[PDB]
């Protein structure tokens, strides 16, 4: 798959991570760009996300369970 | 994803251990051919939804990260 998406899968495939923890890992990306990459992974069901506090939290599919 | 692949995902995303045998899945899909079940599971592994394990004389599958 895509390189930026694989970077996200490997980081978690190893704590609690929010949307801004990901935008920190992609310095040369826009907030818009990173949200799209993470949303594409949720669509494909590699990741699963939800509303947590005043932002969003992401994890590998089944993290909640 | 397609119905056959979503079926697999719903079963593993439950409260159910980390990995199951290839035959645990063919057990769930009695209608499907063994070849077709191996096909969808290999595809799910290719898309990194599932992790693949060689176990004994057979194979094991589970949610990536499990």
């Amino acid at each position: 798959m895509e390189e930026a998406k694989q970077k996200v899968v490997d980081f978690l495939n190893s704590s609690k991570f929010y949307f801004n923890d990901f935008t920190d890992l992609f310095p040369d990306m826009k907030q818009r760009e990173v949200k799209k990459i993470l949303t594409a992974l949720v669509n494909d069901e590699v990741l699963e996300y939800w509303s947590s506090g005043s932002t969003t939290m992401y994890g590998l599919k089944g993290a909640g369970k």
